[PDB]
């Protein structure tokens, strides 16, 4: 679980965030795709968009990456007690889309990598700390989610 104070820091950063989600959810999606291609096809509405540049423009990625963000920040604002809102979350990931555990890490170090590059200077040292551990608490219950559904993840 972490501290108050370290979801001081990350509701801080998220603050910041927001006002720009949309654009912080599409760069998410892209950066996914182009530094872990295999993620890319547990999509089927996105298997058609071969190149980087459709990815750029095409409308559903980031509504679809809005979505992702606005799901997340959720969970965040729940701090410690997020069961509820991740149970739905775990449940369609488990049984719909069946995403393994590596590919939520894989997700969650570009969130911090995006962050990073879009607040150079409010995102510190212990703010990047936090965010990790914040978005491990969340890996780490969703891993003992899935099992409840039947899930190996
Ligand atoms: C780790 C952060 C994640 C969050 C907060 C997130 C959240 C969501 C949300 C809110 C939806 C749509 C409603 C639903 O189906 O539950 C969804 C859809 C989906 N998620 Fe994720 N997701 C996460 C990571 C991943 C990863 C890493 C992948 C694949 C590598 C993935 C693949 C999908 C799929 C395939 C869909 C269906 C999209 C469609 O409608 O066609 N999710 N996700
Ligand atoms: C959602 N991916």
């Amino acid at each position: 679980g972490l501290s108050d104070d370290e979801w001081n820091h990350v509701l801080g950063i998220w603050a910041k965030v927001e006002p720009d989600l949309s654009a912080h959810g599409q760069e998410v999606i892209i950066r996914l795709f182009q530094l872990h291609p295999e993620t890319q096809e547990r999509f089927a509405k996105f298997k058609n968009l071969t190149t980087i540049d459709a990815l750029k423009s095409s409308e559903e990625v980031k509504k679809h990456g809005t979505t992702v963000l606005t799901a997340l920040g959720r969970i965040l604002k729940q701090k410690n007690n997020h069961e509820q809102e991740l149970k739905p979350l775990a449940e369609s990931h488990a049984t719909k889309h069946k995403i393994p555990v590596k590919y939520l890490e894989f997700i969650c170090e570009i969130i911090v990598k995006v962050i990073a590059e879009k607040h150079p200077s409010d995102f510190g040292a212990d703010s990047q700390a936090a965010m990790k551990k914040a978005l491990e608490l969340f890996r780490n219950d969703m891993a003992s989610k899935y099992k409840e559904f039947g899930f190996q993840g």
